[PDB]
């Protein structure tokens, strides 16, 4: 088809190391320096890409962005999650932040799927190949 | 931009009530009616969808198709799980499978993100919104 008679800008295009920041600079707001917790990191995750992750939607492209986050408690109580998605760097957008804590793990994962050709990042780029991703968290072993 | 230049093929879209049943009939073939098995199905909800959801894939479009997955453990194994993800019938492609057994738990869900405008499908059209999911399966409650 003629996709070739319209084209994109890439000075509005985000990159995966702006959306790493935009999260940080988002909960330390949020935070504002006060008394060191371990559940308001719980909280503050939720909270925070609320609005942070339709924020930085805002500061790229209009895409279908997804994220999904998994709140597992070292107390003994975890489970066998397999996730079917892939790792990109410049073929595609995907991000993540982990936020463990003292008997809790809080990790939140992102999938910004862009065909638009948004690229022209600072850092070097690496070719390879992405497979499954499982992930469990092991309360204890086998006697 | 100039898409109206092109189009697509309806006769070669899919539908949700398809891939809902896509699984159904592999899951059947992978078992071949042998004797009742509970963490059978863990192996077979992760062994089927490896080449299912790969050929499903083919019986559609080429498209950014996604998965996942959350096996739990009633024996008293149980985590708080966050997804972002809208539930969707016209507008989108989405679909999910869910089978429990005696002590455990296999739930996987997809997600084939589809702006070619594949539609035609056989039941109703439902307006409505779509909100965050989340999935907390408690292994216990607070005395």
């Amino acid at each position: 088809g003629s996709m070739e008679d319209y084209q994109a800008a890439e000075e509005t295009a985000f990159v995966v190391d702006e959306v790493s920041n935009i999260v940080k600079e988002a909960i330390e707001s949020a935070i504002g320096g006060n008394a060191y917790q371990h559940s308001k990191v719980n909280q503050w995750t939720t909270n925070v890409v609320e609005q942070t992750l339709s924020q930085l939607t805002k500061l790229g492209k209009p895409f279908k962005y997804i994220v999904t986050c998994v709140i597992m408690q070292k107390n003994g109580a975890g489970l066998h999650t397999a996730s079917s998605c892939f790792w990109d760097s410049s073929t595609d957008g995907s991000c993540t932040v982990r936020w463990e804590n003292k008997t809790m793990y809080c990790i939140v994962s992102a999938f910004g799927l862009s065909i638009g050709g948004g690229s022209g990042q600072s850092g070097p780029i690496k070719l390879g190949m992405a497979k499954i991703t499982q992930v469990d968290f092991p309360p204890r072993e086998i006697v």
